[PDB]
């Protein structure tokens, strides 16, 4: 149902918003790193961040191949000639720090050694002098971003394919079809890579407002507004536990609200009453600060902690240190929301 246009503005607008992310990741998360030669050396940096700076080079250069290419469009053609753009580069194996970058991020160790780097001695209170959520952004958000490139460059494949489909300029279609052709040592070279089970469950990791009725309706004791009066997005749902709280709260995550219910699945109810799984126990509203909290005997392990605006704060506990990494993800995402 798509033309090769639409492909087209779809995809220029798709390299945009991926350029702004490789610049965020060189520009804020790299930068510091590679300003701090006494704590970290050429392969330190290396050893995260791999070829992300070639690859922002590529991404630029492509873009600004397509751009003139399209203002150069005169109504002669059906739609703007791209095949050339990526035979070009294909033709000079310009995508082949994909493939790199994709061996080191992907690479089995790839977070442990990730985590050394940042619990090494100073690297910690480097990191917090950098300013307010750099540490915690660092940790908990930037392996996630490291992943782009490879969601980028896979979609590549998939992109080619349809362009040679859609194309309708013979001389078109043969540049991608040379191109798609130039590319499949890369493309088999990361396949190998991405299939794999460990990188294949990250990728899924980071890969209609009928669900935010659908579950404000399966909650009694609602307060406030409703969800969709103050959320635009649901975020994560999952189990945690509050600090001297009795019963581990269900949580629903949206860009606007942090919703702690019980779950009183089948419980028993009294006639007439709310036939809801959940019971409303915390609405935290999500404009506020979220701190990291190390291990403590008490028995509390895998924590943060969420700070309401002059409100007492709230400690939470996951079930694991993955669980944790997932909400701190999502959690330090939403509170940079403006940077990210």
């Amino acid at each position: 149902e798509q033309t090769y246009y639409d492909l087209v503005k779809a995809f220029m607008a798709e390299i945009r918003q991926y350029i702004r992310e490789l610049n965020l990741i060189i520009k804020v998360f790299r930068e510091p790193f590679v300003s701090n030669s006494k704590l970290f050396s050429a392969n330190d940096v290396e050893n995260i961040f791999s070829r992300i700076v070639d690859i922002h080079e590529l991404s630029v250069k492509l873009l600004g191949h397509i751009e003139d290419t399209v203002e150069m469009t005169d109504e002669g053609s059906p739609h703007p000639l791209v095949g050339s753009c990526f035979e070009d580069l294909a033709e000079e194996l310009a995508f082949d720090p994909y493939e790199s970058y994709a061996r080191d991020i992907l690479r089995p160790g790839f977070h442990d050694r990730f985590l050394s780097q940042l619990s090494k001695p100073g690297a910690a209170l480097y990191l917090q002098s950098i300013g307010e959520g750099f540490k915690e952004a660092v940790q908990y958000v930037l392996p996630r971003l490291l992943l782009a490139p490879v969601y980028h460059c896979l979609h590549y494949f998939e992109l080619l394919k349809q362009l040679e489909e859609k194309s309708e300029d013979q001389e078109d279609k043969e540049c991608l079809k040379q191109a798609i052709t130039a590319l499949l040592n890369v493309q088999s070279g990361m396949e190998k890579i991405c299939s794999k089970s460990l990188a294949k469950r990250r990728l899924s990791e980071s890969a209609a407002i009928k669900k935010m009725n659908e579950i404000q309706k399966n909650i009694d004791g609602w307060e406030g507004k409703d969800i969709g009066q103050c959320c635009n997005e649901f975020i994560m749902e999952g189990t945690l536990t509050r600090v001297g709280a009795k019963h581990e709260r269900h949580i629903f995550l949206f860009d606007g609200l942090m919703i702690c219910c019980k779950s009183n699945h089948g419980q028993p109810r009294l006639p007439g009453a709310s036939n809801a799984e959940y019971r409303l126990k915390e609405k935290f509203f999500m404009r506020k600060v979220q701190i990291n909290d190390k291990d403590d005997t008490n028995e509390y392990k895998h924590a943060f902690e969420i700070i309401l605006k002059d409100e007492n704060s709230v400690i939470f506990s996951a079930k694991s240190a993955e669980e944790k990494n997932n909400w701190m993800a999502a959690l330090i995402s939403l509170q940079y929301r403006s940077t990210l």
